[PDB]
Order: C-alpha cells, then sequence, then structure tokens
C-alpha cells in the first residue's frame, strides 16, 4: 500500500523496536554499527523478509548468534535497494525475532550532511545533522522505511569525547567510550512508538540552556544564548497544545538550533526540534515556527499518516493548532489574519505550480516520484483551507476542537489515511451528516488547484497592508514623492512581511518604485529572513541589479529550502544574474545539504 517503501508492508512483519549500537566517524564520515530489530510476524509461516537500504554498506546479518543469508537488490533511484533476509525458523502470526545487521553508512547518505569545523560557527570541530524525512531513514540503518510501521529504540552513539550526541529520544546517560579513551558513548532511549523518519540524530560541540521545566534549548555557544531569548515561550505554548490536543506524551520537549545549512524551518523530531537558525530575528516575530513543530507532538507524531500520500493530514492539522495556539496567545483577529496570508500562499503555490498539477492534489500518488519533489506548502495551506472551512461549516473553532482532541484520542499511537479521518469525522458529526455532504470531498480531496470554496476571514489586521500595497501597485511617478517611512509607523514585522507578499505577487513594479522604496523603508537593514527574503525576490524580478550579491549571499549564506530555492529561481530568471547565479551553485553544490543540493539543480536545470 505504501509506493515509497520496497520493504515487507506491515500486514507481512512490523518492526516492534530498533537497538542501534553505533559509531561516528568524522574521518571518513560514515556511522557504522549494527541495527538490531526486533521483528513481529503477521502471517502464518513467515520463512524471510525484505527491509529499505539507502547507499548502506552490509557487513553480515546475525540472527539468534548465528550469521543468515542475506540478499541486496538492485538499486531503484531515490527509493533505494531492497534487502531480503533469509529467518533461520519460519515464525507463525505475532512471533517476535531480534535481527542484528552490522552496516556502515555512505558519505554520500541522503539522510546526513558532515559539515567541516569552519562551516559551523566555532569553527572548531565538524559537526552532523540528520534528516530522514520522508524517506532517507533507509540511507541510515536498514528498516521498514514507511510510516505504517511505528517502534520504540534505544540507541548507543560513540562520538569524541570533545563532542556532544543527541536524538529525538530522551537523554539516557554518558560515559567514556570503554574501547576508546578519545570518544564518549551516549545512550537515548524512546519509550514511545514512533515512525522511523522521526529518528534524528546530531553531534556537535553543543550548548544548552534550559527555558522550562522539560524544555532544553541546544546550540554551539555563539548561539544558544540567543536561541533561548527567541524560543522562550515554548513552555507557555506547550500548556496550549495540551489544552486543545490532550497530554503531551513525549516527557522532554528540547530544542536544537542547526547551522544555516538545515533545510526547513523546523523538523518535528520526538523531544528535539530542529530548526532553522534563520528564525532567529531577535523579536520572537518567527517563534510561530516552534509553534507548528510543537502541535506535531500530536497531530503527526502520535497520530501518523500511513503512507506519504496522506502527508496532507499531518502538516493539515498542525497548521491548524498551530494558529489556534497563536490565536489563544495574540487573539482570534491574529489567527484569521495568519489564516488569511495562508490563503494567499496557497494562490502563490498554485501559480507556481500550476492549477492542473498533480502536486496542488491535497491527496496525492507518489508512485514514482520522489517525496522531496513533491513537498511544498500545499498540503499545509490546503489542508489548513479544508479545516478551517469545516471549522467554520460545522459551527465554530469551539465544536471543531473538540473533533480535534477527539481525533487525537482515538488513533494514538496509530498511523491512519485520508478515509480514516473522513469516516471519524462523519462519526464524530453524527448529528450534521447532513452538513457534510454538502462538502466537496472529491474536489477538496483529489482535484488540484484552488478549494473550490474559499472561507471567510476578518480582514482587521489585513487592511493595512492592503492599503500600502495598493498605493505602490497603483502609484505613478508623482506619487512615489509623498511615500515615507511613518507608512510602516504601525506595522508589525508580520504586517511588514505581508505588504510585502502583497506586493510581490503583481511584480515586476517599476524599476523607480524599488529604487525609491529602498530609500524610503530600507528594507536592505532588515534581519528578519521572511522578510529580508520577500524584499529580495520583490528586488531581484524588477530587474535591479544592485540586489543580486545580496540575494546570492542569502541564498548561500543560509541552506533552508524556503528560501534558497525561490532565490536562485530568480536569479537564474534575470537575465543579469543568470550566468552568476548558475555558477555559483556549482561551486557551493559539493558543500551543500544533500537534498538541498540535488532540488536546486532540478531548478537550475544542471
Ligand atoms: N499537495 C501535497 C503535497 C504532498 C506531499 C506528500 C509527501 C511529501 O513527502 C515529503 C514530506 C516531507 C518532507 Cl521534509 C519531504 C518529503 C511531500 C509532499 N501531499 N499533498
Ligand atoms: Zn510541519
Amino acid at each position: 500500500v505504501d509506493t515509497c517503501s520496497l520493504a515487507s508492508p506491515a500486514s507481512v512483519c512490523r518492526t516492534k523496536h530498533l537497538h542501534l549500537r553505533c559509531s561516528v566517524d568524522f574521518t571518513r564520515r560514515t556511522l557504522t554499527g549494527t541495527a538490531a530489530l526486533t521483528v513481529q510476524s503477521q502471517e502464518d509461516n513467515l520463512r524471510s523478509l525484505v527491509l529499505d537500504t539507502k547507499d548502506l554498506t552490509i557487513e553480515k546479518v546475525v540472527i539468534n548468534g548465528q550469521e543468515v543469508k542475506y540478499a541486496l537488490g538492485e538499486r531503484q533511484s531515490y527509493k533505494g535497494s531492497p534487502m531480503e533476509i533469509s529467518l533461520p525458523i519460519a515464525l507463525s502470526k505475532n512471533q517476535e525475532i531480534v535481527i542484528e545487521i552490522s552496516f556502515e553508512t555512505s558519505p554520500k547518505s541522503s539522510a546526513l550532511q558532515w559539515l567541516t569545523p569552519e562551516q559551523t560557527s566555532g569553527k572548531e570541530h565538524p559537526y552532523l545533522f540528520s534528516q530522514c524525512q520522508a524517506i532517507h531513514c533507509r540511507a541510515i540503518l536498514p528498516c521498514q522505511d514507511t510510516p505504517s510501521v511505528k517502534l520504540t529504540y534505544t540507541a548507543e552513539v560513540s562520538v569524541p569525547k570533545e563532542l556532544v550526541a543527541l536524538m529525538s529520544a530522551i537523554r539516557d546517560g554518558e560515559t567514556p567510550d570503554p574501547e576508546d579513551p578519545s570518544r564518549k558513548i551516549y545512550k537515548f532511549i524512546q519509550k514511545v512508538p514512533i515512525p522511523c523518519y522521526l529518528i534524528a540524530l546530531v553531534v556537535g560541540a553543543l550548548e544548552s540552556r534550559q527555558i522550562g521545566p522539560r524544555t532544553l534549548v541546544w546550540s554551539e555557544k555563539e548561539q544558544v544564548e540567543k536561541s533561548a531569548y527567541e524560543f522562550s515561550e515554548t513552555e507557555s505554548m506547550l500548556k496550549i497544545a495540551e489544552d486543545l490536543g490532550g497530554p503531551y506524551v513525549w516527557g522532554q520537549y528540547d530544542l536544537l538550533v542547526l547551522p544555516p545549512s538545515f533545510p526547513y524551518g523546523g523538523m518535528e523530531n520526538p523531544c528535539l526540534t530542529f530548526v532553522t537558525p534563520t528564525l532567529l530575528a531577535g523579536d520572537k516575530s518567527l517563534s510561530n515556527v516552534i509553534a507548528h513543530e510543537i502541535s506535531h507532538s500530536w497531530t503527526g507524531n502520535l497520530v501518523t499518516n500511513k503512507t506519504w500520500d496522506h502527508f496532507w493530514l499531518n502538516e493539515g492539522h498542525t497548521v491548524y493548532l498551530e494558529r489556534h495556539i497563536c490565536g489563544r496567545l495574540f487573539g482570534e483577529k491574529f489567527r484569521h489574519f495568519n489564516a488569511l496570508g495562508g490563503w494567499g500562499e496557497l494562490q502563490n503555490s498554485v501559480k507556481t505550480f500550476g492549477e492542473t498539477h498533480p502536486f496542488t492534489k491535497l491527496v496525492v500518488d507518489l508512485t514514482d516520484i520522489d517525496p522531496d519533489v513533491a513537498y511544498s506548502s500545499v498540503p499545509y495551506e490546503k489542508g489548513f483551507a479544508l479545516l478551517f472551512y469545516l471549522e467554520q461549516l460545522l459551527g465554530g473553532p469551539e465544536i471543531f476542537l473538540g473533533f480535534l482532541k477527539a481525533y487525537v484520542e482515538k488513533f494514538s499511537y496509530k498511523s491512519i489515511t485520508t478515509d480514516d479521518w473522513k469516516d471519524f469525522l462523519y462519526s464524530y458529526f453524527k448529528d450534521k451528516v447532513d452538513v457534510l455532504n454538502q462538502v466537496d470531498w472529491n474536489a477538496w480531496l483529489y482535484s488540484p488547484g484552488l478549494p473550490p470554496i474559499k472561507p471567510n476571514y476578518d480582514m482587521t489586521l489585513t487592511n493595512a497592508c492592503i492599503a500600502l500595497s495598493q498605493r505602490w501597485i497603483t502609484a505613478k511617478e508623482d506619487d512615489l514623492n509623498s511615500f515615507n517611512a511613518t507608512d510602516l509607523k504601525d506595522l508589525s514585522s508580520h504586517q511588514l512581511n505581508e505588504f510585502l507578499a502583497q506586493t510581490l505577487q503583481r511584480a515586476p513594479l517599476p524599476l523607480g518604485h524599488i529604487k525609491r522604496m529602498q530609500e524610503v523603508y530600507n528594507f536592505n537593514a532588515i534581519n528578519n529572513s521572511e522578510i529580508r527574503f520577500r524584499w529580495l525576490r520583490l528586488c531581484i524580478q524588477s530587474k535591479w541589479e544592485d540586489a543580486i550579491p545580496l540575494a546570492l549571499k542569502m541564498a548561500t549564506e543560509q541552506g533552508r529550502m524556503k528560501f534558497t530555492r525561490p532565490l536562485f529561481k530568480d536569479l537564474a530568471a534575470f537575465d543579469k544574474s543568470h550566468d552568476q547565479a548558475v555558477r555559483t551553485y556549482q561551486e557551493h553544490k559539493a558543500s551543500m545539504h544533500p537534498v538541498t543540493a540535488m532540488l536546486v539543480g532540478k531548478d537550475l536545470k544542471v
């Protein structure tokens, strides 16, 4: 049923537990060790099984202290190579065996980026971080690389004693390596069953600062103190999340601020969220990303999508919870602001993808499609639009939040499909079934382009952005002298960002407008990467050669694909910077994140 995994489906067998013993070698850029997988059979007379692997080196497979026959199949592009294992016994239904696999990752592992000391803040020690979603755990160790199987796990990672190792699990102790005095072993334990894509590792000279009863903030010493401040409200947001979705079951909620090449804004790794360092805007304005990763602790990590065709169930509900968290902290008016802004983003994605593009469908068919290529904000906003529309259609946020909490408890620790979600919706809202039948489910779930109906959005906080953006778009020459910094006197960082987004859509603007806009607003001096990103896009799309070097620096000084990809594609579309953009990519391609370096290459057609 999962077209992205080459392993035995959950209907044949399930991995119950993973015991990982491994060592990080920065000299060769490999993890070597063993992966003991406790696997339970789901059928009678099970005599062999298949795992997922991608660029792994297998030494042997030991079962009950004896080596066993295994075979690796031909590689299937991004899916990797399937690994068959011959069992030393035939397992009847629900019986279990432990399989010990001696493996070693490839330096080209698509799940990891190896950073040289100069690629870090401290410039003295190397760095390693993982990114498994969607199907990259197979590039770290053999497993059923599919969200349809959930497993607990325990790990022991040997690392140079000067470094620290962290995982998506509770820290369970550290000691000097008994077989190597120059190394330390960090132990971890994750008692809540998870999909293997939530497995994460990080190794580096990490410092910590406690910002809450169950929250530490991790980063290099240069950024720890800044990050502890930027995210001071995490505990504040955890209690709101708990009130909406129920108890937080993962014990610890730590935060990890990675080096600038991290490919995404955040990764909802259990116990240790990964976030881009580009959130350090200095005013906490971009902290809603933390509210997002927090919400994933219920929608996504507790209730998980069965395949990646149903990824929208994860981010769709997560965005919904996030904007309710922000609404409880800043008012319902603010919640509608983000919802409306998100609907504007959904317009941008569709315009860029195309109204008929298959990647604008809510439920996709990733058969023979690299899930990384399908990743976009469409499942985020299109998913949220559906839930918001249902919230309004079903009687308000109070009623619908009651459904969300029940939905989470109903499928806790399980993996569901869109039909599972829809089926329980009709069960929960059995009194209003006739209202649900008014919904165009076929169009919402499987038709591409923008949804069939637009929700009702409060225009209060957005009106200020619309007035100013309209003045610039419709302004002629004689109107440019009157623009002044006072236009932003009562605008927040978010409103400033929305204004740019509103202006960005109607780009390009006359060259004089862009030059005047820099004179009066000085967007070049704003550190907020969301705002800077859009201001730069507005400049390059308007053919302003002065913004070329500023955009190349931001596209390469950080690796968040949200910014790096559009900036490059825009530089490649500008005639005056096409050559410089391509040449720049070729140079940095070798030291970019593997997933990021592959995608920009496709964007650039190199
Ligand atoms: N409009 C849409 C888009 C999708 C979609 C489904 C699966 C995907 O795989 C992933 C998920 C997360 C990451 Cl980090 C990388 C790849 C991406 C996107 N579903 N519906
Ligand atoms: Zn997310």
